[PDB]
DNA sequence: GCGTCTCGAATCTGATGCGTAACTTGGATGCTTCGTGCGT
């Protein structure tokens, strides 16, 4: 894929919808997914009411909507696109703890998209940016858009694992938070600042927030064994 | 019209108890769409 908005046509496969206008100016931008709306295309124009608040994550003000974000836009999809993965064989829950801990670990090699809600249900499918290579994934939160790296992952997990071999009660070196919001998230706890040597503090310091947040879910005192998530465009597709 | 001597001294100089108790020891929110109907 290329766009967030090309998910639909590529694994959900639906059809535009009908009585949508046909674009017959100079080409512009998707005001969801930027993706170019040329000559001939099917969009129709921003009607996301009051209740949007997501105006900052717009694309550009063209006030045009493309068929594929009006599809993406709706209820069933917001709801079941919560906490998926998006990629070419099909749509995979990561809600589980194992299943972000394999794809952080171990990430498909194909292009996929990442999504998470931090809330009940928020507009996810037209924010996030596509994942051409699995050594920087690129994870939307809520409203944060994060990047992590899975061979950073790894070498916490290392760290972590290093610092309590000894110990019998075990300790995370690093505080973290699921929901991104504590005020001490990604800094060093009182074991890791009086327990680890210069060269893991500086690293576990020195980590993208992506890589914090993704450590929050993987980095436990018994580590979720990877699994491969289930299939869900079907669950998506038959609510649709 | 003073007048001067003497113009202190020893010793005690604190003891004893009490010298906390019970209860509170958080609570709530931070999402949009969709259908149906008012309604100004
Ligand atoms: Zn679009």
């Amino acid at each position: 894929m290329r766009y967030p908005s090309d998910v639909v046509d590529q694994v959900f496969k639906l059809p535009p919808d009908k009585g949508l206008l046909t674009w017959d100016n100079d080409p512009v931008a998707c005001s969801h997914c930027a993706r170019p709306i040329e000559k001939g295309d099917l969009y129709s124009p921003s009607s996301v009411g009051a209740f949007f608040s997501d105006t900052r994550n717009l694309a550009s003000t063209s006030r045009s909507i493309c068929w594929r974000c009006l599809i993406l836009r709706k209820k069933q999809m917001l709801n079941g696109l919560s906490y998926a993965l998006i990629t070419q064989d099909g749509v995979f829950q990561i809600s589980k703890d194992t299943n972000k801990a394999w794809l952080f670990t171990t990430p498909p090699p194909a292009p996929f998209f990442v999504m998470h809600s931090s809330s009940t249900m928020q507009h996810l499918c037209w924010r996030t940016p596509v994942t051409l290579d699995n050594r920087l994934i690129k994870v939307r939160y809520g409203n944060n858009l994060f990047v992590v790296r899975p061979e950073a992952i790894r070498e916490a997990l290392e760290i972590a694992d290093r610092m309590n071999e000894g110990q019998k009660k075990w300790q995370a070196p690093i505080f973290l938070d699921r929901k991104a919001a504590d005020s001490g998230h990604g800094a060093l706890t009182k074991a890791g600042r009086e327990h680890l040597s210069a060269a893991d503090q500086e690293f576990l310091l020195n980590i993208t927030p992506g890589e914090r947040w993704a450590l929050a879910y993987i980095m436990h005192s018994k580590r979720p064994q990877p699994e491969e998530p289930e299939c869900i465009t079907s669950k998506i597709l038959e609510k649709l």
